[PDB]
């Protein structure tokens, strides 16, 4: 069960430790792959670790949106809709798969979301589409 956690900090201290944005953004879809994978294996779940994994990739999420330059250039809006797309795709599957999943992570992803819309037109969209999602839906 341990070998998931050290594939995402060897992921998470790759991702720290260049500063490139090409780098940066390759680095998120490879981790936006390895996400993808380990969702796709939650039908048996990942032998008792799935609170934990669920937990690491949602907060790694949230302060990669936290953090981010004021001028935002093509690379950097293609990184931040990778990232709002992975974060919806978590909360869908976390929410259709586990009911109580989010009871305990709901806020700080809200709060984190809310002053998103103050933003590019398409990431305002996203935003909006994953709230509407979370509390409407």
């Amino acid at each position: 069960p341990d070998s998931y956690q050290k594939i995402l900090l060897a992921i998470c201290e790759q991702a720290a430790e260049t500063n490139n944005v090409y780098k940066k953004h390759r680095i998120l879809k490879i981790y936006h792959l390895f996400v993808s994978l380990l969702l796709k294996d939650i039908k048996s779940g990942l032998g008792g670790a799935w609170a934990f994994v669920l937990r690491d990739v949602i907060y790694t999420l949230i302060h990669y949106i936290n953090q981010r330059p004021s001028c935002i250039m093509d690379v950097s809006l293609r990184s931040f809709s990778l990232c709002c797309d992975l974060l919806s795709q978590v909360c869908q599957t976390a929410v259709t798969y586990c009911k109580d999943a989010l009871e305990n992570h709901l806020h700080v992803i809200v709060g984190t979301l809310i002053p998103l819309v103050y933003e590019q037109v398409e990431v305002q969209k996203q935003v909006l589409d994953l709230l509407k999602y979370l509390v409407i839906d």
